[PDB]
C-alpha cells in the first residue's frame, strides 16, 4: 500500500551532547529552527507526501460530507449578566468562530456585540480571553491570530458596541481584572525580546509581569504593580475581590496546582496605583492551591488542596492569618474532587464535583457550608456556569458522550429552587437512542483500579471484530469528563467503531494523589495504566491489536508516542497530535519551562533517568520480532504552535522515518501533517476543524482498510 518514498533528510552526527555522562546524538537538532530553507523545505516535501495520501481514498470526501452535516447545529454558551445587560455565544452552526451577543432583557431582542468571524476570512483571529468592568459598560478582550498564545487587548464601550483606541501588546498566558472604579485594568505582559513574536519562534518565555493600565491611555503610561526579576519563571495573576476593595495576587510557577497568595488593600495604597502595590504575603509559598471564592470583610474563603488532595473550603480572616486560625467551611469528601466553587446571590456557593469522572452540582450555604439544594444531572459534564456573587440566578450546561447538552437556569431569588430548561439542541442524523456509554474499572500493572469510558452501538457482539479509538491524556492535573463529539460519533456510525476514554494516572480524577501517581518518577504509570486499557479492550473483546487505533493530544500526543515505541505489538494506528517528543528539551521553548513540575528537567541527573527511558525521540527502535512493524502513525501540528513547539514533531518524525521507515518489514505509513495558520488548537476555526478530523479518520479508513457505513 506505499506509493510514496519518505524524504531525504541530512543526519548531523556530529551533533552529539552529554548528559551527566550520557551521550545523546542528536542529528535532526537542525529542525529546531524554523526559519531556516532546510527546516522550510523538510515541512513542504514531508506534506507533499502526506497529504494525497489522506485524500486518495473517496472516504475522506464521505467524512467530511457527514462531518459538515452533522457538526451544522446551532451552539450556545450560558447566558450571563454584566450590569444591565446579557450576553452569550453561539455559533449558528458553521461559522468559523461563535460569536457574542448582547441583549438589554432575557426576552428582549439579541444583537451582534463582537463577531471574530469578520476579522479574517479563514477565521484564524479568535477571542482569547475577555473581561468586563465591574459596571459592565466597558469590555476588554484579547485577539490571538493563526493559533498563537500571543494576545493583542482591545475594548470597547458596550452601551452602542464602540471600538475604543487602547491597545495592548506582547501579552500572554495573562489575567485581566478590572478595579471597580472603572479606572483601568490589570494584565500581564513580557518584556521586549529580539525576533519575532507571532507564534512562530520557540523563544523562552521569562520575566513575566503585571501591569496597570488606565483607560484612554497609552501603554506605554501602564504601571508596573508586579514583578520578579529574580525568578524568571514566576508568574503573578491579579483578580479583585468581590467588593473590590482587595487586589490578590496568585503566584505560579510551573504547572502543579500551588500558588502563593498575596493581597493588597487598595484603600491603603498612598495615592492609588502608582507603582509596586504594598502587597501582604499572606500565602508566600508553593505548598498549596488557594483559589478566591469570595469574602466578607476580611474573611476570606477560598477552594484549597493544602493537606486535602481531593480539594475542600477553607476561611482565611486576613486578621488572623495563621493557618492555626483557620476554619474548614466543606470539608473535603473522602473520593469525590471538589472541581471548583462560585458565589452566587450573596450567601450561596455552588460547588461542582468529580464523582467517579462525572460531575454533580449543588448549592451549598456560605455562613456554615451546609448542602441546601442538589441539582440532578445525567451522567455527563457541566461545561458551563454563570453567577456571580451579586446575581440572583445561576445558568449551568450540561454535556455528554451523546448529548450536545442542555443549558439549564436557576432563579435563586425563589423559595423553591426549580431548575429548568433554557436551551436544548438536539442533532437530527444520530439517535443516541442506538448506543450506550458504559464505564468500567480495569486493573493496571501495579493492580491500581483506572477507570474507563466506552461508547459504542448496543447489542454488539464482543467477538474483537470492531475497529476502537482509544483516547487519554494522563497529565497536568486534567481530568477527561464526557464531552459531546460528532467526529467520534461519526467513526461509531458510520465507520462502525467502538470509543474508549481511559482516565489514567496524571489526570485529576481521583485529586492530587492521581496526579502525583503520574508525574515524574512515575511517569511510567500513565504509559502502564494506557497500554493496559488497550489490552482490556483486546481481552474483553471489543477490538483486537490490528483494529485498534490511539489518539491523544499535547501531553496526550507525548502518551501515544510513547506507547507506539513500547509496545507497538498492540496498536494499528497511532494518531500523535501536537505532541512533546524531546523530552530532553521541552523546557527550552517557550512555555515549556513550565511542564517541569510534572516531567522533570533533563539539566538533573535524577530526572534525565527518568526522562530518557520514555522520550520519544530517544526510543524509536526496530522491533526485535521480524513478524512485528510500527503501528501506522500520524503526527499533526502547525507552524504557530508555540505552546508545543513544532520541533518537537518534525525531528521525531524524522527519526522514525529513518529509524523504522527504512526497514523492509515496515509497511505501515509513518506521516506528519504541519498546518499552516494554527497552533497549538485553542481558537481554531470551524473550518480547519473540519479538515483535521476528516484527515484524521481518513488516515485509520485507509490504514486499517475499513469501509464506510452509510
Amino acid at each position: 500500500m506505499l506509493s510514496f518514498q519518505y524524504p531525504d533528510v541530512y543526519r548531523d552526527e556530529t551533533a552529539i551532547q552529554d548528559y551527566h555522562g550520557h551521550k545523546v546524538c542528536d542529528p535532526y537538532a537542525w529542525l529546531e529552527d524554523p526559519d531556516s530553507e532546510q527546516t522550510k523545505a523538510f515541512v513542504e516535501a514531508q506534506n507533499k507526501i502526506t497529504v494525497p495520501f489522506l485524500e486518495q481514498c473517496p472516504i475522506r470526501g464521505l467524512y467530511k460530507e457527514r462531518m459538515t452535516e452533522l457538526y451544522d447545529y446551532p451552539k450556545y454558551s450560558c447566558h450571563f449578566k454584566k450590569g444591565k445587560r446579557y450576553f452569550y455565544f453561539y455559533n449558528t452552526g458553521l461559522q468559523n468562530q461563535r460569536v457574542l451577543y448582547v441583549q438589554d432583557s432575557l426576552e428582549g431582542e439579541a444583537r451582534v456585540f463582537l463577531d471574530p468571524n469578520i476579522l479574517s476570512d479563514d477565521g484564524t483571529v479568535a477571542l482569547r480571553g475577555y473581561a468586563f468592568s465591574e459596571d459592565g459598560e466597558y469590555f476588554a478582550y484579547g485577539l490571538s491570530a493563526s493559533g498563537s498564545d500571543w494576545v493583542t487587548i482591545k475594548f470597547m464601550k458596550v452601551d452602542g458596541a464602540k471600538e475604543l483606541p487602547d491597545v495592548l501588546e506582547r501579552v500572554k498566558f495573562s489575567c485581566m481584572a478590572w478595579t471597580h472604579d472603572g479606572k483601568g485594568m490589570f494584565y500581564n505582559a513580557y518584556p521586549q525580546q529580539d525576533g519575532k513574536s507571532d507564534g512562530t519562534e520557540t523563544s523562552t518565555n521569562l520575566h513575566q509581569k503585571l501591569y496597570y493600565h488606565v483607560l484612554g491611555t497609552d501603554q506605554s503610561e501602564d504601571i508596573l504593580c508586579a514583578e520578579f526579576p529574580d525568578e524568571p519563571k514566576w508568574m503573578g495573576g491579579a483578580e479583585l475581590s468581590d467588593d473590590g476593595r482587595y487586589v490578590l495576587l496568585s503566584i505560579r510557577e510551573g504547572c502543579d496546582p500551588v500558588n502563593r497568595l498575596w493581597y493588597c488593600d487598595l484603600q491603603q495604597e498612598s495615592n492609588g496605583i502608582t507603582g509596586i502595590l504594598k502587597w501582604v504575603k499572606l500565602i508566600d509559598n508553593f505548598e498549596g492551591e488557594y483559589d478566591y471564592v469570595t469574602n466578607e470583610g476580611t474573611v476570606f474563603t477560598f477552594k484549597t488542596n493544602r493537606h486535602s488532595p481531593n480539594y475542600r473550603l477553607i476561611n482565611i480572616d486576613f486578621t488572623d492569618p495563621e493557618e492555626s486560625k483557620w476554619k474548614v467551611l466543606v470539608p473535603e469528601h473522602e473520593k469525590d474532587v471538589l472541581e471548583w466553587v462560585a458565589c452566587v446571590r450573596s450567601n450561596f456557593l455552588v460547588l461542582c464535583y468529580l464523582h467517579d469522572v462525572k460531575n454533580t452540582l449543588q448549592l451549598h450555604d456560605l455562613a456554615t457550608g451546609a448542602l441546601l439544594k442538589i441539582f440532578p444531572l445525567e451522567v455527563g459534564s457541566v461545561v458551563g456556569y454563570s453567577g456571580q456573587k451579586k446575581d440572583t440566578e445561576i445558568f449551568y450546561q450540561f454535556t455528554s458522550f451523546l448529548s450536545p447538552g442542555i443549558i439549564y437556569h436557576c432563579d435563586l431569588t425563589k423559595e423553591e429552587l426549580e431548575p429548568r430548561v433554557f436551551r436544548e439542541v438536539t442533532v437530527k442524523g444520530i439517535d443516541a437512542s442506538d448506543y450506550q456509554t458504559v464505564q468500567i474499572f480495569y486493573p493496571s500493572k501495579d493492580g491500581t483500579k483506572i477507570p474507563m469510558f466506552i461508547v459504542h452501538k448496543k447489542g454488539i457482539k464482543l467477538d474483537g471484530s470492531h475497529p476502537a479509538f482509544l483516547y487519554g491524556y494522563g497529565g497536568f492535573n486534567i481530568s477527561i469528563t464526557p464531552n459531546y463529539s460528532v467526529s467520534r460519533l461519526i467513526f461509531v456510525r458510520h465507520m462502525g467503531g467502538v470509543l474508549a476514554v481511559a482516565n489514567i494516572r496524571g489526570g485529576g480524577e481521583y485529586g492530587e494523589t492521581w496526579h502525583k501517581g503520574g508525574i515524574l518518577a512515575n511517569k511510567q504509570n500513565c504509559f502502564d495504566d494506557f497500554q493496559c486499557a488497550a489490552e482490556y479492550l483486546i481481552k474483553e473483546g471489543y477490538t483486537s491489536p490490528k483494529r485498534l487505533t490511539i489518539n491523544g493530544g499535547s501531553n496526550g500526543g507525548l502518551l501515544v508516542a510513547t506507547c507506539a515505541n513500547q509496545r507497538p505489538d498492540l496498536f494499528g494506528c497511532v494518531i500523535a497530535q501536537v505532541g512533546v517528543m524531546d523530552m530532553l528539551k521541552f523546557h527550552k521553548y517557550t512555555i515549556g519551562h513550565a511542564w517541569t513540575t510534572d516531567y522533570g528537567c533533563s539539566d538533573s541527573k535524577q530526572h534525565f533517568e527518568w526522562l530518557i527511558k520514555y522520550s520519544p525521540l530517544h526510543n524509536v527502535k526496530l522491533p526485535e520480532a521480524d513478524d512485528i512493524q510500527y503501528p501506522s502513525m500520524l503526527l499533526l501540528t502547525a507552524d504557530h504552535d508555540d505552546r508545543v513547539v513544532p520541533l518537537h514533531s518534525l525531528k521525531f518524525i524524522a527519526t522514525l522515518q529513518y529509524i523504522v521507515g527504512r526497514s523492509r518489514k515496515q509497511n505501515n505509513p509513518l506521516l506528519i501533517h504541519v498546518d499552516t495558520k494554527a497552533g497549538h488548537g485553542a481558537g481554531k476555526p470551524t473550518a480547519k476543524v473540519i479538515e483535521e478530523v476528516s484527515d484524521m479518520f481518513a488516515f485509520i479508513a485507509r490504514c486499517l482498510n475499513i469501509d464506510w457505513i452509510p
